[PDB]
């Protein structure tokens, strides 16, 4: 009796399966065939690659892979104001840092070691926080007041990595070493960017704005006149950036056009089939 | 009699008007998605963010937030050549220049208040337009020739904005300051990034690559021997960087994955009602 | 016989022909479509430029629009390793290098001639190529130890091109000029970033993050004291920066958009005539 009525219903209810049923087999079809174009893109060298900002709130607090050698950290002190507060140069104490010395061998270089210095950099930007690494080095015969510092992506990382050296040639491997002035401060406002490669490693690499400051030789106002090296280590932006595959990290585009190309070769396949009925039409009009 | 010949030019008509107001009814369903979508990406934090450039034929002249502090400006005279020409050190005058200076407190300092002044900059990029701000400043026992300096969007709007102090507070916030040395020049080529906010606001940044060149003591050669300073303030590039939530500043993409989601759905609703007569197709050869 | 057998495979491969020949019109009309789209963005000024890089394995060799003018070149020295080794200061000689002199008006000074040096700069970044120009000049009224240099795209490209007067003209108009210190190393980690201009010409520009380091006086040891100059130009990043028009740079987008378009007139097309269809049978019902 009724159920001849709730027939219609029930036909519903299987038609939205259906729908859905298809819709999900479409998706399907479209993830299998964006899977093999990724996996392809891997298999090619060099790709164009995209570019993508992530506002961050707080830092990852990276390494700094300061390069002293005959040198010596001074002091080493957090600062979450925007100002160092007024100093004691050529005074060592106050190193409230978290530090820790590495060797290893540079693969540029595989003849030369050398030892390098680690701190926990700033990792709180909208707070402002800075560290403020203060040297000395008496006089060398380097003919130049320099020493180098690499910067990586996370310190938390380097103390939770097995082989530090292995981890630490990678991170010299990167694009990313500089070498501070000696003699005067080197507001280091670094920014990071986090590339991933083709096998899928996210690389990271630095861009920082130095500005250099000069350092009055009327604060030290001592006979000693050492060579003393200043720091200032803090996020330029809050704005990570990062790149990677034009189509990978900007899936949801290549995959409209996916979209396009199933939905136009289904389209065209019924206009080829109304093209059919009209070509047969002309033939009937022969007879 | 004509009037059933032209019955057809009116169906016809007709249907162009049916055409056209099924693309206007399309067009507004992708509309108010699209704009629900929008709507839902301000409700989150942190997108991820796409990048764009707009090469700019003249800039915004913006503000130069000089804290000289006990400091004095010296000389400020624009130079459209690429050249600032010979000078006179240590003499004042020739403050060719439209300044303010204006008090307020830094809210992560909360308790120091500091002295600005502000500087209308360069503007015109393809002239080449670049201030050179001359400074002076008896010894201090600051133990660093420095004084910072922000940069904010434009100098039009901090004249036309009244609380000049609570922007001025929101322009430090930003992530826009710096220190130029005291001592030796320092050509400060910066450019600006706009960034929009999830709320909407553009907040601003700059992102200047300086270039410090030392300052030859054979050209003051007094006895009075003051640090006193020196900026090239121009624009970098007249590429204006750009950047909102990868799916707001690009829509004619995210609304291309729109049309084909709807399409889909359609055309795959289309396939489920045929695959509902291949059924019923099926069921009947049972009979 | 067989041939009313085979007429079904016959049809099947007309029909397949078909699904081909409309899929080859409809991608020569979006085609069409889509180059009248960028001839038109062509026609207009300033479009919203993308971003994307190309990591690179080797650059082209740049030029170093070195201008000493008065001064002189002391030493050029190409270092695969990242570090230059212990040097001779003040000692001309070992100038290992491909330099060219080149004269020409600077466009903004046009009453101005200035002598220009080019270097063949960096070209294995992998490899940490970087140049060390070492340069010495004796006391002048310059106030100021500096000298200009610029960066163009390649140096090959220098060599074989006619009428190197007018394209120095056209880098020296390029955003790429920098003035690096006198009297202390300038470590440039250069960067490129190709813009594609809206008539077509791919114009390049520079991103350099110096790292100036103090020269210990020491060194020079003698009572000449010239300011001398020197630099060590290398390659930042891997990843060349290109930039071009929103549209143009990623066709892939805006034809995906432009096959969303077409469909969805074909779709609502058929929409509207069964639209018809449903208006005829509600008219049919009135009777
Ligand atoms: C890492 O290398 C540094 C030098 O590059 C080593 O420093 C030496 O440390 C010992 C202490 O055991 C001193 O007696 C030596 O004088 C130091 N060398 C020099 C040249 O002064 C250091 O030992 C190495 N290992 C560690 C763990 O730091
Ligand atoms: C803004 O602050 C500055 C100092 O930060 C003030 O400078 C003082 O100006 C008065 C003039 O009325 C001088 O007599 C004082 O000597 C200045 N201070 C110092 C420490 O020298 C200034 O008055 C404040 N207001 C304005 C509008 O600039
Ligand atoms: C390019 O310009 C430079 C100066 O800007 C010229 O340098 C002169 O070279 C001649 C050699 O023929 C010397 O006798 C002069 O003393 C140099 N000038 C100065 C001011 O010292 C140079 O000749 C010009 N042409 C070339 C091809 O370099
Ligand atoms: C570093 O400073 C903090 C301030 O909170 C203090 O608690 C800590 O003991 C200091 N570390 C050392 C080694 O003095
Ligand atoms: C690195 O050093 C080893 C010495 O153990 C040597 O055999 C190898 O050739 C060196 N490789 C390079 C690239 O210099
Ligand atoms: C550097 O010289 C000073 C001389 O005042 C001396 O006190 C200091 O110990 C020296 N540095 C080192 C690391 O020995
Ligand atoms: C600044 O220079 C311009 C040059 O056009 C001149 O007209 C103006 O009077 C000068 N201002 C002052 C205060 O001398
Ligand atoms: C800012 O200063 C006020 C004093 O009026 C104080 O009450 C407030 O706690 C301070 N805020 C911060 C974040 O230091
Ligand atoms: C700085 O000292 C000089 C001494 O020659 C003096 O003329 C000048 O007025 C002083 N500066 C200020 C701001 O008083
Ligand atoms: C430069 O150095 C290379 C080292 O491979 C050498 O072959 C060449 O002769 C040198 N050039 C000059 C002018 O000495
Ligand atoms: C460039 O110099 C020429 C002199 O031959 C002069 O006629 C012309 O006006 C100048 N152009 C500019 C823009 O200064
Ligand atoms: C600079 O002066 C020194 C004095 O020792 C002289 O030997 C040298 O030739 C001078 N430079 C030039 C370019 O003449």
């Amino acid at each position: 009796s009724s159920i001849r009525f709730s027939k219609a219903c029930l036909k519903n209810v299987f038609s939205v399966l259906l729908i859905f049923i298809y819709l999900l087999l479409m998706a399907v079809a479209v993830f299998l065939v964006y899977r093999t174009i990724t996996d392809f893109r891997e298999k090619l060298k060099h790709p164009v690659m995209s570019v993508s900002y992530k506002e961050v709130d707080r830092y990852d607090a990276p390494g700094i892979a300061l390069y002293p050698g005959q040198a010596q950290l001074l002091s080493c002190k957090h600062h979450y104001e925007v100002i160092p507060p007024l100093t004691s140069p050529g005074q060592p104490g106050d190193m409230n840092c978290t530090t820790q010395r590495i060797n290893y061998t540079d693969p540029f270089s595989n003849q030369t070691v050398k030892s390098a210095l680690i701190v926990q950099g700033p990792r709180e930007v909208k707070k402002r926080e800075l560290v403020f690494l203060q040297f000395r080095l008496n006089k060398s015969s380097e003919d130049f007041s320099a020493i180098d510092y690499l910067l990586f992506s996370s310190f938390q990382e380097f103390l939770q990595s097995p082989n530090r050296v292995g981890f630490m040639q990678a991170c010299e491997s990167a694009y990313s070493s500089w070498k501070f002035s000696g003699g005067f401060r080197t507001w280091v406002k670094m920014s990071l960017v986090k590339t991933k490669e083709e096998d899928g490693r996210e690389a990271v690499e630095f861009r920082q704005e130095t500005s250099v400051v000069n350092y009055i030789d009327q604060r030290p106002a001592a006979k000693k006149s050492a060579q003393l090296f200043f720091v200032v280590f803090e996020w330029k932006d809050p704005f990570i950036q990062k790149v990677q595959d034009i189509v990978t990290a900007n899936p949801w585009n290549t995959i409209a056009l996916l979209c396009g190309a199933f939905l136009a070769l289904f389209k065209a396949a019924e206009f080829a089939k109304l093209s059919i009925k009209w070509m047969i039409k002309i033939r009937k009009r022969y007879l």
